[PDB]
């Protein structure tokens, strides 16, 4: 039957044509004024696909979490933190260099027609540092985890499965075979998600279709003139991201790039069209499983790094605040180049892995070069790239998703 | 002694004198002017009997289902399905047709005095049915067990149990044991609720008593006049919609219905009483489980009929329509008829299953044959009408429960 | 290395070093006004101890009651509840009268300097004590537990783990092997979550330094005229609690206090610090356990009487109403101090186990005795009482868990 074909059909071919027809066909009905019926009918299975697989997140990543830290030593474990916290920063500083880089090859928002009376944006007040490092423990963990707050779930998750190992050890016989009971509970738990994220992938193409649709009907049009420019400058950086960094660290490490292009593609399509690390998570983690990597390793990083690990956010942080800064008409000295990369790096990390997100943490760092959206001129700029995120949203979502995989593939290899 | 006395006495003529001396109290206590009382000293009572049945909801459904998932085929499971909303719409749409012939019948609200003056009442807006359908997906399972909503609480039951079957047939000896250990934990609570809802049925007598006291005492003696002609109206179109549609089909798929109400009637009378479908949902699935019926069955269908199969609301709400109807004095044509039929069926599926959620409902049906809620003598005779809507609520509720189990114990024998 | 000699160092030394240099610290850096500098950066680490205290609240308390539950026939469990309710009742009574005698021994607030024109307090309102009643009952387990709500875990724990016992007795082979493996993973969680208490009592030394240092610079200062009287009432009156009752008692029942001591002093600074009997619960529960107490009765008595017990509370609302009525000028008399005695006790029930909530409550207590919190002159003495809330919470707290500790040992002798 029909549902017996389209099942059958590989996986990758169905969402490279969906995502292909969903790009070409959002284009065609957005130049046309149709993007209020794209966005009324079509998008709809889009926010299924999506929910569907944040459905998976919590569940998936607390399990796995759980089942990976009592399967490695508190040793091991402190020297993959270490390992790949250095790898997170060093490459989001990069990531932000190349942006830099990048956006003074061109000029975006140079001699750019700034027209002011548009929406203003309030300043950004910078939260309590403290209060944040102190969110990381939760007061409850069963609040954690009804509420979403992955990194707490894992700090939770962690410790648990640290307790259930020792528990393992112990003298007594019901403490070991309880431990054992929960633990393999626990298991069986992780092992359900990564079937239903399986089956999941099956409705992807749909999904994509109608994301990739919706963005391209609602904001592609707007990508033109100096949003082109700014565009192009985002998208050529993702790419010499991925092949400067990801692709020579692979090759210095011994991983092929090609097969692991191979094992990430779900994921990197997934992050693509759903602009969610987070939401993405479940099929990442299940690429690193497919690769071999140890459990303990990847259902530690990838969780961690869906938040605090954001190269393509931080890049893409960069390219804007130079494109205000031309917007402006102001000129931005080595210094303030240098604050740029330090103030990107620091918002990459505070950026939540959802959609939208990296825009709004912009703010910190044009404030740190004394741009506040306060200004009626930075206001108008940063009105005109909210115009586009979702376009730069999608590579850049998809790049920090690339930079997760990598990372954790390397801490695998190194350990 | 006097507890062992009490404990040792049948559960069901415990249940019936608490109801038949309830009603007879409350009456009394109405006319004289204590219904303040009955609400201060009596009602505490009946308000613990349904926090402890609402308390086994969501435990029980959840692993009641996942269970039952694990056991059942999916094919199965979607031909169960279908049939289960074959006859769910079908029977919804014969309880609407009933009503308004009981409405044309006898005369609800033909010649009455209307007074305008009182509360208003704000129209009805129709909630997005894109948004109602995503819905059903929940973005995080542990937040949708934590906030009631049993409808994803299904979805996620049902996609983790096919999920654990096909984990119990793999080649891995350790992802077999762990699905297992999974499956048999949640069996546990699963048993474990349903024991904990044989021990809530003993203290049911008094929290029944009380409720019905309550109820009594604070309508009953509202049940005059017009509203006698409505009450009358309801009551004896639910007993037809029992005897006419549940019955017939019982007799028909060889079920004998004496034993059916036999097994039925704790669940028939705690609705009848609590007026929530969600929380008798406990009762329901416990006496589907002492029918026989297969767990994969009565676990899915019971839940998701708690919600969506409504007969006893749609026979309310059109009987309401016709009367609200007669009251402004408007004639209702056929396909106004036709209309009010469609509307209705679609305001009980909507319907919660909580007290007072069908009278809510009921501006929809109104608003659909051009009896607006603004209007003050639509809103005088709707607030006549909410008045006595606890009364009108208890019968309509337990018909629900009954045609859902009909309706699951019919599908079970097909199977 | 460093952390090598940190952590093989005993516990108890290193807190008692940290509680007593962070006494001294906080007292000179508060006379030198660098209160602000305390709060800023030394008392996050003391946030964070406390936060991680909490975070094991809700699953060792819900794991290790089901567990006992599933020990203890229901018959002991009531005979249990009973004599630990008798014996909080008979405490609580004792403290109130021991702190009115304190006052009077003593004259707090007596010829004091009363300055009106502060901040206003709204006037306490009764909450219905059948809500109140009524919310042991949850609606939702899953909610209780991803919101706090200790009781209602604790009756649905109870009644989970009796079902789960009387599964384990059934003639079925399949629901016997559910219960078991249900149970047996609860009691790998609980046995996780009192190792997880055991590696955060080795940071315990930290947060009691903070704590304590904190605690001090904002509010020692003021320990000064008829505060330092009121101070030492309360302290005095809180030694002669524990050495006159909690001593005798243990005397009594055949338990050496000495070894008492021994084992609980480890929650009684945690209590002492934190001032938070919830919060210190993990803490007291693994001091019980390291008694050799069963699990079937301190998994009980202990979260009840965290919230229930609070002797220390108690008398510190008896001292603080007497301190209030001689700063008014007014005379208690004997039938007034009776009615502190009452309702002393029930806001001494009825208040949670979180620091300031004591305070709170006590305004309960004076409104009893005719000193409405309007009144601007009871405004002002119930300010000054609030200057030092924290300096009398940590004994009081510090009381209450020692108390909680002593009831479960005597109960647990007598079984
Ligand atoms: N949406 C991106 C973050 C961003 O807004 O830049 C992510 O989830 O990774
Ligand atoms: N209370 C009914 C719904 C209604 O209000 O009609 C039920 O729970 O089934
Ligand atoms: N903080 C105390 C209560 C009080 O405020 O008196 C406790 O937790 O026990
Ligand atoms: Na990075
Ligand atoms: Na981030
Ligand atoms: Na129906
Ligand atoms: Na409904
Ligand atoms: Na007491
Ligand atoms: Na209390």
């Amino acid at each position: 039957g029909l549902y017996r074909k389209y099942i059958e059909y590989p996986v990758l071919q169905k969402i490279l044509i969906g995502l292909i027809l969903g790009a070409i066909v959002g284009l065609i009905l957005g130049h046309y004024g149709y993007a209020h019926a794209v966005h009324t009918y079509v998008k709809p299975f889009g926010d299924l696909f999506v929910r569907l697989l944040k459905m998976l997140v919590m569940p998936i990543v607390f399990a796995s979490l759980v089942v990976g830290a009592a399967s490695i030593s508190p040793a091991r474990l402190g020297r993959v933190g270490v390992k790949i916290v250095v790898y997170y920063l060093l490459t989001s500083a990069f990531a932000v260099t190349l942006g830099i880089i990048m956006a003074r090859l061109f000029n975006p928002g140079a001699g750019i027609h700034l027209a002011v009376g548009g929406q203003q944006f309030q300043p950004h007040q910078a939260p309590p540092l403290v209060h944040i490092l102190l969110d990381i423990v939760p007061t409850n963990p069963f609040g954690a985890l009804a509420n979403g707050q992955v990194l707490p779930t894992i700090f939770f998750a962690i410790i648990l499965g640290i307790a259930i190992t020792y528990l393992m050890n112990s003298e007594n016989e019901k403490v070991r075979k309880s431990a054992e009971t929960l633990l393999d509970a626990i298991n069986g738990l992780a092992e359900a998600m990564y079937k239903i994220v399986n089956g999941v992938m099956q409705y992807a193409p749909i999904g994509v279709f109608a994301l990739i649709a919706y963005v391209m009907a609602e904001q592609g049009v707007h990508v033109v003139g100096e949003l082109a420019k700014v565009t192009a400058a985002v998208y050529v950086g993702l790419t010499l991201q991925i092949l400067l960094v990801y692709f020579v660290l692979l090759k210095i490490y011994g991983i092929d790039p090609i097969s692991f292009i191979k094992h990430a593609k779900d994921a990197m399509l997934t992050a693509f069209v759903t602009r969610s690390s987070e939401g993405t998570l479940p099929v990442t983690m299940r690429v690193a499983k497919e690769m071999g990597i140890s459990e303990g390793i990847y259902s530690f990083t990838l969780p961690l790094g869906a938040t605090i690990n954001m190269d393509g956010t931080a890049l893409y942080q960069g390219v804007c605040t130079f494109f205000i800064a031309n917007a402006l008409g102001s000129h931005l000295t080595v210094g303030q180049q240098l604050t740029i990369v330090l103030t990107a790096v620091l918002a990459s990390i505070g950026t939540a892995g959802v959609p939208g997100a990296g825009a709004i943490m912009l703010a910190m760092v044009l404030h740190s070069v004394g741009l506040p959206l306060t200004d009626p001129n930075v206001a108008a700029a940063y009105a005109m790239i909210l115009g586009i995120d979702a376009i730069l949203d999608m590579g850049r979502t998809m790049v920090n998703v690339t930079g997760n995989l990598t990372g954790t593939a390397i801490v695998a290899k190194t350990e």
